[PDB]
C-alpha cells in the first residue's frame, strides 16, 4: 500500500554561543542551529524500535560537545563538522542537515576604538547556512542573508506594463522603492574563505540597489534590479554556482488629501503593511 | 554565461472576507492569499522590459474581483480559480501558483443554539493550502493544518535507544507528549470535498493523538505516532496521495527540588521552550 | 540630588505546569508568572551591597517550590500566596507584586465524554490576573481577559457624529464590528470564587457584544456597549469593584470595484490591520 | 450605583512618512501614533449619543493632515502638534494623550560618503515619546528608548546576597551580562532639542554598561549599574526631571559538559531566553 519518500528527525532551536578570548579581545559568536539526520533503518516508524534512534537530547549534546572539540570559526564550518561527525562517528546514518541561523552582534564602538568585551544587536541582514551531506559523498553548502530592510525614495519607475480589465494603475515616472531582500546560493565548493563571501554578497546587493551615492542610478524594473545582482554577484565570487533572490515590494503610497481640501505634494506616505509586491528569480552557470 | 533555473513574482499577503447572508444568518470565510505568476518572457529580467508585465497591484484587483465573481465556497476551490484565470485571460503566463491561509473563524455558540452573526477566534488548528498549475497541464493541489498545539500528561514513553559518547538520557516508561503538529497533503485528483476532508484528516490526528478518552493510547517513539497516523489518513481518504507530517517534540520536564530539599513526585513541571525534539516523515502511496 | 519614586526586581517569565492525579483523571494548570519585590534598604542601587537581596534565581526556585507546597488552584490564589509567602518568611521586604499569564489549556471533548489527559490549545480569551500586597495590609487582587477576537457582521451602525473640516466618513446604519476584547477588574475581596468569576465576567462580555443568538441587539455606539457591559459585570458579580475595558475597532471596509466595473454591494470585505478603532472605559461603584 | 473613573478613545496604529527634499538629498521620518481624546460630555456612554463624538476616522486624517500642515520635526514635536489641535479646535474635548514609535531609518553610508536617497533598518535601540495634554494645562512629554540589547562577556559578578532555604546560587566573581534596556522620562518643559536630548540619553545607556573600551569597569550589581545610568542622566540633560530603567538579565550559562566527560573551561555557553532576572527602578529630582 505504502512507500516512504523521506524520513527526518532531530532536535531543533539548539542555541549556543561560543567564545575564544586573546588577551582582552574577546570574540563571540553566538547561533541557533537545528540538524536533521536520515537513518538507513525505518524500523523505528514502522514497529516503534528505537535501537536505532540517537536520541535528539544527545543531538543536543552533540552540538554542544563539538563547539568546544571543534570550536566555531562560522557557522558554515561548525556545520561541515556538524555533518561529519554524525556521518562518521556513526554507519546507518544516511543523511544529515544542518541549518544554522546567526545572531547578529557588532562589536561595539565609538570612533574607531572597539570595545575588548561588549557588543550591541544590528541586524542590518541576518546571516544564515546550511550544509546536507549524504554517506560519504562530498557535501553541499548554502549561505545567504535574510530581512536586510532597504529604502529607496526615488530612482524607480514602474511604466510600460499591461493594462488588462482589471488593471487601475498608472505609469509612475518616480516612486519609494522599499524591500526587505533574502538571498540564498550554492557553493561549487566547500573550499571558500565563508566571512568573506557572505559579506561580499551583501555588498554587492545594497551596492547595485543604491548606489553611486549621489545621484543613485535609475532601475525601471525590480525584476532586472534582482538580476543584475545574481550577475554581479556571479562575477565576484567564482565559488557561487547558483543563486536565488527574493524582494518584497513594500508600499509607500502618497496619501490623497484633497477630499480633506489639501494638496498633498508627495510629502506624506502611507506606509502600508499589507498586501506586498513579491519578485523572485534563481539563475546559475551555464554548465 | 548563466542560466534561469527559476523566476516568478506577483502579490502577497492579500486579504478578503466573502460574506454570504440569508436575510439575518450570516456565512463567512476569511483568508490571507499570495499569489505568484511566471512569464514565457524574461525581457523583465534581462533589459527592464515591462511589456509584458502583468502589474501585483492587478494581481490584488483580481484577487478581490474574484471573490465577488466567483464566490468562496473553500480556499481550496479559490486558490483554483485564481489559477484557471491567468493561464486563460493571457497568452503568456507559463505557470501560476497560489498559496493561502484561512483565518479561522468559528459561529458562536452556546449550549446548541448558534448565533446568526456572531464569531469568536477560537482556532483549534489553522488551515491553508496551495494550487499549483503550470500551462494546459492539470493543477496540483496541496492541503494542509498547523499550529495544533496537543498535550498528553501520560501514555507516553521512550526506552531502549542507543547510547554514544554523547547520551545522557535515561530510560523513560511514562512522560509528557507535547506537540504543535504540522501537516501537507497532495490530493491525487481536483474532485474533492475539500471542507470534509480536512476536516477528516485533523479529527484523525487528534483521535490518534489522544486514543479512547476512556484509557488513552501508549506510544513508545513519537516517529510510530507519525507513521501511525500518516497510515490511518491514507485509509480514511482516497483522494489524499502523498501525506507529510512534522511533529515537534515540545519538552515538559520534572523540576528536580532536591538541591532545595523537597522531593517532587511529578507534580510540578518545567515548560521549556529551547530546544525542541523535531521528528518528520513523508508518505506516499506505492504506484 | 534626587529620590526615589520606586523600586523593584524579580524573576519574569517563570514557566509552570502543576498537575493533580486523581485517579486516572489529570486537572493541568500551566502559567507563566513574573513576580517582583521592593525592599526596606535601597542601599543595593546606592552602594551596590547586595546583603539584603533574594537572588532572581531564588525567587524562581521558591515559585517552583511553592507550586509544589501550596498547590495550585487557580493562578490568583497563587499569586496570593506567592505575595504572602514573600511578607512573612522575609522582614525587608515592603511589597510584592505577581502578574500571572494562564496557559488556555482546554481539555478534549468528543460530545460530552472529557478526555482523562489529553488538552487541545484553544486560546479563546487570555486569563491573567494581578496580586500586589504591601507589608501588613490586607492585598489587592486584579483578574481579566484579553486577546478575544469576536467579530459580528450586522446589528451595528453608526450615525449623527460630528462633522468638522477633516471628517470624510459617512453615516451608516449598518457595518461590521471587529473587536478583540481587553477587561481588567479590582476586587473588593480576598474571598472570590475566582474561576466562577472569571466566566460570568467573559460570557458578560460575549454576550452583551453578541446579544441573543437569533435577533441580535443593535447597538449604536461601541461607547454605549462597552459602558452596559460594565454595568452588567458590577450587576452578577457583587465582589468586582472597578472595571476596566479596551475594545479595539478592527476594521473590515466593503472593496469598492466601480474603478474595475462591478458592483459590489457588499459581498467582498477588505481586512484591514492597520489603523485601528480605540474605545476605553473604567467604571467603579459609587463608594 | 456607579461612577465614571477615567474614559478615553480614538486611533491607533497611524503609520505615516513625512519626506523633505532639499535639492538631491532626501530626509525622511517614519513612525507610527495613537490618539486618544476624552470628552467633557459622557452622553455616549450613557444613552448612546454621538452628537459630540469626533469619527476615530477624523482622527486618523487630522493626523495625516498635520504631517502635511505642521511638518515632522521630531516624534515629540508631532505629538505636541496633534495635543495643541484637538483641545484648541474644539471645546468639548477635556484631555488628549498621544503615543508615538519611531521606525528606525539609518542612512547608507559607504566610505565617508553619505546616499542622498537610500537608508537601511538598523534598529540599535527603537526610539517613542508621549505627549498628554488637559484643556488649558500645560503638557506632559515623556520620551523613551526600547529593545537596546546590549552584551558584555565578562566584568560582571554577583557576590554578598541574602540565603534561605530555597537558594541554590552560589557566589560568582565573573559572569556575562546581556540586557535589553528599556528607559523613559518625563521633561520638566516642553522646551527641549528632542533629538539630541534622546541620543544623549542612550550614549549614556550603552556609555555606562560596557564602560572604557580597554578594561571595561567591575559591576558587582545591576541594582547599582542601574542607579548609577539614572544620576549620569539626570547630571547630563537638565530637562529631564523623572527618568524609568527596566533591564532584564538574559542568561547566558557555562554548559557543564562533564557527565560526558569534557571540561567545557568557559567557552561554550547556552543562551536562556526563560526566565529572565529583572531590575527596575524609576528616580527622580527632589522638588
Amino acid at each position: 500500500n505504502v512507500e516512504f519518500v523521506r524520513t527526518g528527525y532531530g532536535k531543533n532551536m539548539v542555541k549556543v554561543l561560543h567564545i575564544r578570548r586573546e588577551g582582552n579581545h574577546h570574540h563571540i559568536i553566538e547561533l541557533i542551529a537545528n540538524v536533521q539526520l536520515t537513518l538507513k533503518t525505518r524500523k523505528d516508524y514502522l514497529t516503534g524500535d528505537n535501537s536505532d534512534i540517537i536520541p535528539t537530547d544527545t543531538v543536543k549534546n552533540t552540538v554542544h560537545a563539538l563547539a568546544k572539540l571543534k570550536g566555531i570559526k562560522s557557522i558554515e564550518s561548525f556545520a561541515l563538522d556538524i555533518c561529519e561527525h554524525f556521518l562518521t562517528a556513526f554507519n546507518h546514518v544516511t543523511r544529515v542537515k544542518v541549518n544554522i541561523d546567526e545572531v547578529p552582534w557588532k562589536r561595539l564602538e565609538k570612533n574607531g576604538v572597539e570595545h575588548n568585551h561588549a557588543f550591541i544587536h544590528c541586524p542590518e541582514a541576518l546571516r544564515f547556512c546550511e550544509a546536507e551531506q549524504y554517506l560519504s559523498k562530498t557535501p553541499v553548502v548554502h549561505s545567504g542573508l535574510k530581512d536586510m530592510k532597504v529604502l529607496k525614495t526615488t530612482q524607480t519607475g514602474f511604466e510600460g506594463f499591461l493594462r488588462d480589465r482589471f488593471t487601475t494603475l498608472t505609469d509612475a515616472k518616480d516612486r519609494f522603492f522599499c524591500t526587505s531582500v533574502y538571498a540564498r546560493w550554492r557553493y561549487n565548493t566547500i573550499n571558500v574563505a565563508f566571512d568573506a563571501a557572505w559579506k561580499a554578497v551583501k555588498d554587492t546587493v545594497i551596492q547595485k540597489f543604491a548606489g553611486p551615492y549621489d545621484r543613485g542610478e535609475y532601475s525601471p524594473s525590480v525584476q532586472k534590479t534582482l538580476y543584475d545582482t545574481q550577475l554581479l554577484v556571479l562575477d565576484r565570487i567564482p565559488e557561487v554556482e547558483e543563486i536565488e533572490i527574493i524582494m518584497p515590494n513594500q508600499h509607500y503610497f502618497v496619501i490623497d488629501m484633497t477630499k480633506i481640501g489639501l494638496s498633498n505634494k508627495d510629502e506624506v506616505y502611507l506606509p502600508l503593511d499589507n498586501p506586498s509586491g513579491n519578485i523572485t528569480g534563481t539563475v546559475c552557470r551555464k554548465p
